[PDB]
């Protein structure tokens, strides 16, 4: 404890908080979705509810440290409020996302942070045909709300959504699940914008 | 970072916060609506639910800075809580507006601020006839809650609501969408009041 | 700004906050309701939902100032949290009142404060007969929760609820609307208690 | 004001806050329920909703003062957050209790505190037979969550729930209402546990 | 009071807060569930709602003290926010858990902490067959969200869920209830992970 205590102090009570990435000192955030359950489908409003864990990873130089200087410590857990976090946000949400897990992250000595909040999201999806065999396909983009590609770059470890822990007895069965980096430009603005497209095709059982 | 850190400090930890506009030092706020989806229509209470991003823009002298004095920085992102924000509010709301995006804004060196919160709003709208061909028209005014035209002036960049990102498979189809600056006077009080009238005409599909 | 900044400082960062009225130094609060919409009527629980703006006004000596000493400033806007506010409360509420507008008030140099929160309230009302022609009448009292008439006096500017901005296409039509000061003494304790009775008679359309 | 200002200061900004009762320095809390309305009855989950004011009273030595030393002041109102409050809690609740009134209490010079929050509570009650003439009887216990009888003693002023302000036109009619101090003593642990049993028998109209 | 005041001070205002367990200084948390009621079953989404108290217990060296040095005090109550608490979390939750009791814990002189929050949880459960005689079985794992077995060890006092205070007239009858420590390993990581499996088999009445 005494060691971790000093480390946490030296990391957080030292200089002002990290002000977030900038065009000059850009930052790369790695997304990974784990889909747990498609809970509800509302064919009268075309809202659909997912429960997924969203895995976020970035690295700050300002969070590095030598384990030899701090009792052979390689990593600690700490509150997501003790540190800067990427404003990764869903675009087609129709209700404020509900948080299902603790707001705690894992800072590692190389300066990498892993943060995996579990969430229940309601997004725009027309579930027409979900009762058929070929099913229905719906999608939702995730990305930063205020940062462009110049400041925050998004990257996936993989195309395949982690379905390993998908509710075995869900009302709905997953036919495919996809996380795909996309790069848009708007006319107005010369700067790149990055999202990850979450695309699940599903049906009743 | 070190540079942006100093800048943010010098801007925010220096003098007391901006006390808001006054008759003497007025301020101009620029509204733009982007309608994403008409989610729900409740014909038993005449509530209707929109999901839109609301683009706000104003310029404070107290937020200006020379990029040469701060490492060629032209703009940063920061929390909407670090700065003053206009009390732009919906008049015919029937439920507390739900916030869908992060509370983060973009301050630029000329002292301009861009802030674009995504919202789900429930307002008064009699949807009678939404199931016809000529559809139904409904409207809601947005403006300041406590500031008159003497203190806060509203302005639109355009008449046309941005429908470019309107949910392709919404239950409802947009026939027209309109943002219009309006100026209400009274005999009772010398002061102008300013609102932007959001007027969407829509139907089922 | 620089002026208003000083004023706000001298008013708020000077002495401790106003501790609220007392029998010795009483205070008079002026209520005015503006009924916007009767949104919902639940005949199975006898809950009814109103959306109104509630206009509150009081005067504190501790908020007076000479405009000549502060750059000809006559009034500013500021957060309802920067100042003391009357605990004016609904008695027959059945659900926590939802706030629809910003918590911002208007302090004027004579020491008067105007604060107009928009609210959605659910109160006890048996709507039996709302579908008839003579309609149904329901009521709800507003008053202080902890202060008696010795400490806080209530007063109305008028008997007539401001219906000027009542939703033209509401499901329900207002037949009459009434705000009335009432004084009820208790069998134990000599102090008067004061409420304003809100009494609307309404029907379907 | 100036007097009440000093008093409040000397009471609250002087020593650290009251740490709560202990076996050595026990405290006695007096409960009183006033039932306003039985709003809703859900026969599919056996949840029932009450709206009641819950009157709490205790006396702290640390809150005493001589009115002569503070401008003849006998009592003030202040925020429930400025002081310690008993963790009186409902045992069979099925949803987080909703608060309907301000969090303001009344401290009196003898050191007594009166606090009367209005609440909407959902508790476990099988309403089977509520549609009959003999009606149905349901109950819910209130007590401290973490303090035993050794630390907090509960007491009633009376057996009879205050029905004086029960909604005249509620969907449900009160046949009897009861607040009863009960003492569960366990052999396992030599300390008493105290609750007040709220027992209302009611029917449709 | 004066004594408990000093103790609380010396414990909390002395050194920085406990930084949480680490591989080097591990910590053991003891889970116990007390099932009060199965409130609701939604066969259209396979959500099921439980109301249970969750008993948590751990021991910190940093919380030890000698009663002789602090007025023979053996234990006090204090806010869960004054101290570190384990991030024990439900895995198959589908909605943010609602808290039903106060956030207050009991610290004892040996450094042990007891904390028993009451909760309403919604988890994934296919209730198909709940209307039969043999009933239906459903389960939900509880464990740390960010800590592995290297840092936080979970332990049960028993296999048997405390059904002693289960709602006598619930819509659903408990056939069996089970809390079982489980140890998983993963591919990604060398470390072990610990959960407690809550397994209740139930039916209608």
């Amino acid at each position: 404890q005494a060691n971790l205590m000093r480390l946490k102090s030296d990391l957080f009570n030292r200089s002002p908080m990290y002000p977030g990435p900038t065009k000059d000192d850009p930052l790369t955030v790695t997304l990974g979705f784990t889909l747990q359950d498609i809970v509800k489908v509302d064919s009268s409003t075309n809202e659909v509810d997912l429960v997924y864990c969203e895995q976020q990873r970035w690295k700050l130089n300002s969070l590095m440290w030598d384990p030899n200087e701090y009792g052979n410590i390689t990593d600690f857990r700490t509150s997501a409020a003790d540190i800067w976090t990427p404003d990764i946000t869903a675009y087609s949400s129709t209700r404020p996302v509900q948080v299902l897990s603790p707001q705690i992250a894992v800072v590692t000595h190389d300066g990498s942070v892993m943060f995996i909040p579990a969430q229940r999201l309601s997004f725009m999806c027309d579930p027409t045909g979900v009762d058929s065999e070929e099913g229905v396909t719906c999608a939702v983009k995730f990305g930063s709300w205020v940062y462009s590609g110049f400041e925050i770059d998004l990257k996936t470890d993989t195309d395949q959504v982690d379905l390993s822990s998908y509710y075995a007895s869900s009302k709905y069965e997953i036919l495919s699940a996809t996380q795909t980096r996309q790069v848009q430009h708007y006319s107005c603005c010369p700067e790149p914008y990055i999202d990850v497209n979450l695309v699940v095709k599903f049906r009743e059982r």
